[PDB]
């Protein structure tokens, strides 16, 4: 039926927006995989997008909530991590928590591509931890 | 048991705690969006800004200043059938209907409250970036 024609063509493009399958990206956010460090299974972590030179950030807020975000420590014990950037994938990077001068460069990306960012560490003694992915 | 692996579970089970469909770990400011395929009905996913009140949800369909749809545009509009996932919080088989005139522009303004670049991307192109409620 023609009514199929245009459901299948409707989904074709939906399908156009994704390198997997099953996750439509756009700017401003990007897509983190991390890999659950015990069964192997795949979270996903969309997150704002921080971007220099080919290397993200994964900045490691809850929304203000001082408490670390769920997938903090999984990160921390298994650094494999893909990425997905609109129609772009960077699998299998790893992800590296960052301190001193360099943490600092990338939170001014950080608070460049989101400033409320500056308002979340604001809200906690606690200095909010930044990943560079490769 | 061994102290290594009390490690790597422990970890892995806050992880899965993060989540209300075990895969998706989503903290503001975003949210997920989940459509289904027209013909297939194949769940696909999508994260978004998040632009909230009162329990609704708006879904700006630009695409970072490329003035192209989204890929997700029209198969919201196709089916409008749209679950959100905010935090801990799962809204399941909403729907999805474009804003026109007045309520848009009600929107709008949140979303430019919510991601002032969103007013960047209209900047970029002569079309209206259409806005949907999921209610």
């Amino acid at each position: 039926s023609p009514t199929d024609w245009v459901r299948e063509q409707t989904e074709r493009i939906l399908e156009q927006g994704t390198t997997d399958g099953v996750h439509v990206l756009d700017r401003p956010i990007v897509l983190f995989t991390t890999t659950g460090a015990k069964s192997g299974k795949k979270r996903y972590v969309p997150l704002m997008r921080v971007e220099e030179n080919g290397k993200y950030a994964m900045v490691a807020s809850k929304g203000g909530d001082p408490k670390h975000p769920s997938w903090y420590f999984n990160v921390k014990a298994n650094p494999t991590v893909s990425v997905q950037d609109g129609d772009k994938v960077l699998p299998d990077r790893t992800a590296r928590e960052l301190e001193g001068e360099e943490r600092e460069h990338w939170w001014k990306l950080a608070v460049e591509a989101y400033p409320p960012y500056a308002e979340y560490q604001t809200k906690t003694d606690r200095l909010i931890p930044v990943f560079i992915v490769e």
